[PDB]
């Protein structure tokens, strides 16, 4: 019940998926798998449901057949009493969508072998440490988060739930340039939605005719996703997320976090982040 941390190669992880690193060495890639990849909290759902309607050809009965997590197997999870991401990848017909969030220095080496088409997403530092301050609430399996200010601090040294998002979102990028991966920026996705899944469209090589379109920017729009049961997380079991603690489906915008960040918090956030993102040539958006 809340857990401490295990660290596993240098990454902080939860102990089931820790654990779930063994089975998950046996795991092959085909070369037809496509994988999302994600920092915690920074879009993942929200693209995993827009990749799940492109396959199935913007067919929203068919994208109710199971809750996201079954319909995209999340490769390292684990948690006690409920399948493994492991063993939910056995049933799951190809071509497969992954989910995972694992640093390069954990991810199983057959997925760059294989030369799988990768979708990242990455999303501001500031409002990923926000939502993941929720999430640590109401996501039982992580450790107790503390208060915001002391999570912030946590944040800052990627000492939280699969380390750094600073060391995630860089590595990353320097690994599209020689991997497939297309980057997105979830600021980008809430400026024009229809602009990203079109970028997504052309990634994956389908097209679909323009009211399809329009059609999926509708269904993956934050207030469908929110009600959604087979999206918002809200049919997995109670002793694991407590949707009365926060919603699964919190506040989808960019830019809220100045609502939660101090002044102090920011100035001090600021400077360890330009130290940080230094040699980096990723720019990020903090608000619209
Ligand atoms: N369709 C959508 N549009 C915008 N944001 C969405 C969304 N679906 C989920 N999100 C937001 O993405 C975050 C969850 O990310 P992940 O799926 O990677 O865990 C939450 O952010 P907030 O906590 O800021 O609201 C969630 O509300
Ligand atoms: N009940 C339940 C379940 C919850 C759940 C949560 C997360 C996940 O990745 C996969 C999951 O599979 C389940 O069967
Ligand atoms: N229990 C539990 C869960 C933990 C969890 C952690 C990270 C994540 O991206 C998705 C997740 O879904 C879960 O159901």
């Amino acid at each position: 019940s809340r857990p401490p941390l295990e660290y596993v190669k240098g990454v902080p992880l939860i102990k089931y998926f820790a654990e779930a690193l063994g089975p998950l060495q046996s795991f092959q890639a085909r070369p037809d798998d496509l994988l999302i990849s994600t920092y915690p909290k920074s879009g993942t759902t929200w693209v995993s449901q827009i990749l799940d309607m492109i396959y199935q050809g913007g067919d929203l009965e068919k994208c109710h057949r199971a809750p996201i997590f079954m319909r995209v197997p999340f490769l390292e999870f684990k948690a006690p009493g409920i399948p493994s991401g492991m063993e939910t990848l056995k049933d799951t017909p190809a071509p497969r969508l992954l989910k995972t969030h694992l640093p390069l220095a954990l991810l199983p080496q057959t997925l760059l072998d294989q030369k799988v088409k990768v979708v990242y997403v990455a999303r501001n530092a500031k409002d990923v440490a926000v939502s993941y301050y929720h999430f640590y609430h109401m996501a039982k399996v992580h450790p107790e988060p503390g208060t915001w200010d002391s999570f912030l601090e946590k944040f800052m040294v990627g000492e939280v739930s699969y380390g750094s998002w600073y060391q995630h979102v860089q590595e990353w990028w320097e690994l599209s340039r020689t991997h497939p991966v297309l980057y997105l920026f979830y600021e980008d996705m809430k400026e024009n939605p229809k602009r990203e899944i079109q970028k997504i469209l052309e990634f994956v090589g389908h097209s679909l005719p323009e009211e399809t379109v329009d059609f999926m920017v509708q269904h993956t729009s934050f207030k469908e996703m929110k009600k959604n049961p087979m999206t918002n997380y809200t049919t997995v079991p109670q002793e694991f997320m407590d949707h009365s603690i926060s919603p699964f489906m919190r506040k989808g915008m960019a830019g809220d976090w100045k609502t939660t960040f101090t002044v102090a918090q920011n100035e001090r956030f600021d400077a360890d982040y330009a130290e940080k993102m230094a040699g980096c040539s990723l720019s990020f958006r903090s608000e619209l």
